[PDB]
């Protein structure tokens, strides 16, 4: 039989109380490959189940919550961040409920759908010149911080320890859901809050947990390669972030942009999970991990940071693989 | 003292096992209005928490699951439905996991984003003549069924009792989450599976539960008025569906399209919940319900069928309200 969800047995006081507690789900369709032994377990953690459908719900919430508790954010002050992605959404959701203005700096032509989401939450969008790109946004952000040194609270997504600290919950959920069986955690790296936060908190409970960081093959800066252009949205920031701690990470797996996209298409077609681009990268790294002989029988947990619906404006679902499942998985997983 | 979500303490065997069990959340921002007594409770059920983010996850799942168990859908057969919205998504998600082909008939006039999600799930899109609109989709749909009778299982979203039956779970979740305190259930009506299924199953546990159906003021056919154009996507089918049972419904509340959109904008700004268009209609009807003097102190539960992110290509978030919360709520709630 098939048992769907049970009642949560709770009345949440506001939308922030629904953040986290996301499902951990078995992969089956894309694990059906000779390279992966049948007793190896590959589980995906679906951060799309957050109310605004990405892992950054946790990050925006905890950055703002902790700042309020610490007195670093006080009435009269406003939040600011330079972001065109999910961090802006997570900050805008938390800011709307806590009652603080949120200023988001981004180029005028960047992620117009995310602009609309953030504006709907009441954000004040600071749109730098589209012709100037993200350097124009960074320039406008720095100018604003200098013009408002006491009024603005900077989220500092790439360095804020309250980003990393949000993942005490992520890690505990993995620990509880797997009954302590988790062996490997795979996380594609943007701010590095997830890989470091989950990795540190799992390793406190179980020292032998292997931490796998994933980055674009085209911008593999954690591997010491130069920054370069890539198309795995949400990761590959092009620099080693202040949160990143190399000693927490056991392996860096680069994933090609095109393989991340192809993996994402295969996951929705063969497992029915519509995950985002970085999720495709993470899943492919995890499936390669599941093919290594020393990993037979292990429990491999893969973070899926957001949903594919956020990428319908790209060609992620316009491109079509002509081949069968086995042709697609062979093209991705065969070492030859 | 904010308590965020706790672990599910479960390993789900597949994505279908994550369907349902959606959160019930207090409204506070849009309920801060003199017309609503402070002891009345207005709760929203967030069907956007389903894996493909709408109530139709439950419907597509149960229609296919029950047909497999009953042997009405047999290996070799294929699923078919005529739909451009959430019903197709829910069917495609369940079909992909159960391993059955899913055929969605719709005009080629629909935008790629609608077809994009469904084809990502491996669905076979049978695109009818773009000029002949929705009638052409039904024509092609009836021709396929008539020419291959034993091949297709029809989902029949507007008449299928396995639609309605999915909401035994929805109702039980409301019953348990409120510990039986639910007094009024508010549901905007598309297929009517939700209002009838939740209404029937709550009334079996608590006869006094009031059932409020919501429809667009511009196409208020449940009240006997003519079909007409409206913009509350997901509801206002323009006919009285086979599932609809007038005896289950205690009140029909019409909501103007523009008021539904304005309500949806207010909910995301003041409660931080980015609900869809039909959710704006349902919440506005619920807030009016919350203003009635005989409803003081009651627990009012409102179904929110999907999220606003699914409507970024529409004009939902085009208009901006310049006024304050009180100005916006006054414009929607005062007479
Ligand atoms: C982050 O916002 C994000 C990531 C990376 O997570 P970390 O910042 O490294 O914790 C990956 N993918 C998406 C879509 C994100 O939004
Ligand atoms: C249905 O798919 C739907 C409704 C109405 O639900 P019922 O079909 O009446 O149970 C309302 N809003 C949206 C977005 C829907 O998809």
């Amino acid at each position: 039989n098939i048992t769907i969800n049970t009642p949560r047995k709770r009345i949440y006081h506001n939308i922030l109380e629904t953040i986290g507690g996301t499902p951990l789900v078995e992969l089956h369709g894309v694990t059906d490959h000779p390279s992966i032994k049948k007793n190896t377990k590959i589980l995906v953690k679906l951060e799309c189940f957050n109310p605004m459908s990405s892992v950054k719900d946790r990050v925006g919430f905890n950055i703002i919550y902790q700042a309020i508790k610490d007195g670093r954010l006080k009435p009269g002050m406003e939040i600011i961040e330079a972001t065109s992605g999910n961090t802006g959404i997570g900050l805008c959701q938390a800011g709307a409920v806590f009652g603080y203005p949120v200023n988001i700096v981004m180029p005028s032509t960047m992620s117009v759908e995310r602009q609309m989401i953030m504006k709907a939450f009441g954000a004040n969008l600071v749109l730098s010149d589209g012709t100037k790109g993200m350097p124009g946004a960074i320039a406008k952000y720095e100018e604003l911080i200098k013009q408002h040194p006491n009024k603005y609270f900077p989220a500092n997504q790439f360095g804020n320890p309250d980003n990393t600290a949000a993942h005490v919950y992520t890690a505990n959920e993995i620990w509880e859901d797997t009954n302590g069986e988790v062996d490997i955690i795979v996380s594609a790296v943007g701010t590095a809050g997830t890989v470091i936060g989950v990795g540190e908190n799992l390793k406190k409970k179980k020292k032998g947990v292997k931490v796998v960081a994933v980055e674009p093959a085209e911008s593999a800066v954690l591997s010491g390669k130069p920054k370069g252009p890539h198309g795995i949205q949400g990761i590959g920031a092009g620099f080693v972030t202040d949160i990143y701690k190399k000693e927490v990470v056991d392996e860096i797996t680069p994933i090609k942009t095109q393989d991340a996209w192809k993996m994402a298409r295969a996951v929705v077609k063969y497992d029915g999970i519509m995950c985002g681009m970085s999720s495709g990268a993470a899943i492919l790294a995890g499936l390669k991990e599941a093919g290594k002989v020393e990993n037979e029988g292990k429990t491999i947990v893969i973070i899926l940071p957001d949903c594919g619906e956020r990428y319908l404006s790209t060609d992620l679902y316009k491109t079509i693989e002509e081949g069968t499942k086995q042709q697609v998985l062979d093209s991705l997983l065969l070492h030859h």
